[PDB]
Parts: C-alpha cells; sequence; structure tokens
C-alpha cells in the first residue's frame, strides 16, 4: 500500500493481517455497472444502498442486515456492504448472510490491499468491491483491478480528486465512484465532486459517493452524466426514504 498517516494507516494495517475464508460461492455474479446502465436506460433512479453499523463520522446503528437487505432488494439497484471491523463495525458473516438473501448485486466495501481479500468478496458472495486509489500504488491498483477483473467482477475504483483520477483512467478503469465528503477529513465538498464528475469519460459508469439526500440535487447531478447514487447513514436510519429519492 502506500505509505499513510492516522486512522486510514490503522485500517491499512489491519487489512494486511485480515484472515481469508474457505468457502464455495453459490451464487452467480449479478453485475452492479450492468445493472446500474439497465436502470439508466429504463429511466429508473439508481441508488446504491449502503449497510453499516458505524463509520468514523459517527454513525452507530444496529438493524437487522437481512430485513435491510430484503427490504433494499424491491428499491435499490445495488447493495454497499462495510466488512471493515474497527470503524465500520462490519464482519464477513454478515456480508455472507446478506448476500445468501437477496439478489441484487452487493459490493464488498472495505479497504482492499491484498488479493486474498477479493478472493474473499468472491467466495463471500459479493458481486464486486471497492478499490481506493489513494491507499494503493499504482502498480498494486492496476494488479488489484486485474485480479477483480479474472474473476468477472468489474471494481469500483474510489477517486478523491484530479490526481485519483488520472492514476484511475491510466490503468483503464471503467467504473468510478467519486467521493464528495472527503472520507479522512471529513470535509464536504460538492463543487469539487462536480468538477471530477465532469473531467471523467463518457464511457465510464459513474458513481456519485455520498454526498446526496434530496430528489432535486440527484436530478441536477443526472444531467451532469452521473450514473448512480450511493446514499448511507441516512438510509440506516430511514430505509423508507429511498422510495421518495426514487
Amino acid at each position: 500500500p502506500r505509505y499513510l498517516k492516522g486512522w486510514l494507516e490503522d485500517v491499512v494495517q489491519l487489512s494486511l493481517r485480515r484472515p481469508s475464508v474457505r468457502a464455495s460461492r453459490q451464487r452467480p455474479i449479478i453485475s452492479l455497472n450492468e445493472r446500474i446502465l439497465e436502470f439508466n436506460k429504463r429511466n429508473i433512479t439508481a441508488i446504491i444502498a449502503e449497510y453499516k453499523r458505524k463509520d468514523p463520522s459517527g454513525l452507530d446503528v444496529e438493524r437487522d442486515p437481512i430485513e435491510y437487505a430484503k427490504f433494499m432488494e424491491r428499491y435499490a439497484v445495488g447493495l454497499f456492504i462495510s466488512t471493515e471491523e474497527k470503524y465500520f463495525n462490519g464482519s464477513y458473516e454478515t456480508l455472507r448472510k446478506i448476500a445468501s438473501s437477496v439478489s441484487i448485486p452487493i459490493l464488498m466495501y472495505d479497504f482492499i490491499v491484498k488479493e486474498s481479500q477479493i478472493d474473499d468478496a468472491y467466495n463471500l458472495g459479493a458481486d464486486t468491491v471497492a478499490l481506493i486509489v489513494k491507499i494503493l500504488t499504482e502498480r498494486e491498483l492496476e494488479s488489484l483491478l486485474e485480479y477483480a477483473r479474472s474473476y468477472g467482477m468489474e471494481p469500483l475504483i474510489i477517486i478523491n480528486d484530479e490526481n485519483d483520477l488520472d492514476i484511475a483512467l491510466r490503468i483503464g478503469a471503467r467504473f468510478i465512484g467519486i467521493a464528495a465528503r472527503d472520507w479522512e477529513t471529513g470535509e464536504i465538498n460538492k463543487e469539487n465532486q462536480r468538477k471530477l464528475i465532469s473531467m471523467i469519460p463518457s464511457n465510464v459508469v459513474k458513481v456519485a459517493k455520498e454526498g446526496i439526500s434530496e430528489r432535486n440535487e440527484i436530478e441536477e447531478l443526472r444531467k451532469l452524466g452521473v450514473n448512480a447514487f450511493l446514499i448511507g447513514s441516512s438510509l440506516m436510519r430511514n430505509p423508507e426514504k429511498i422510495k421518495e429519492l426514487i
């Protein structure tokens, strides 16, 4: 990984020693980027719902993951399931349970820094993973993108700035998540998010990664080329909100 500081350095060290799972996938790969494009073609707003029990911001919620997943199966284009343990209170077993219970695409969200975590995602039933430019060397990022593609996954490459986007495009990313609120500092910047979105090629599937909460804001971003919307804490608080958003 890159050399990092603070909690990001911490979570990377934790991820390096994460024990891998042994499990046979008993679930097809259900592609998230493909389903997003299907929703666009049908003019249905494509919301990716997060399940996370905690986050470094101060989210702290208990709710049944299966009930949440089964509810979201009716409305969401896909699910984003946190499996990081220390800051997001996630687990591999929760991912497994959710994946066995619904037939919409699932993205395993974690701090992926080694191949066995992608093995884990596949074996547990996730349909794809996120890779975070800012924690990986370019070589690693390229290698892990190819490794995820070898499973038939198209990973979501998360960018935070123009430097990240340069790297993402150079390694041939076709599915990019654009972070609004900085995930480290917590500083919101919708202006920078829009500027980044405007610099992405039209043949990339674009996910506005958090930073949204209302219907009007979706429509504006939609016009700017955003294909799907990742929404987290507000749906963990009030799942039925997704109905209004779509």
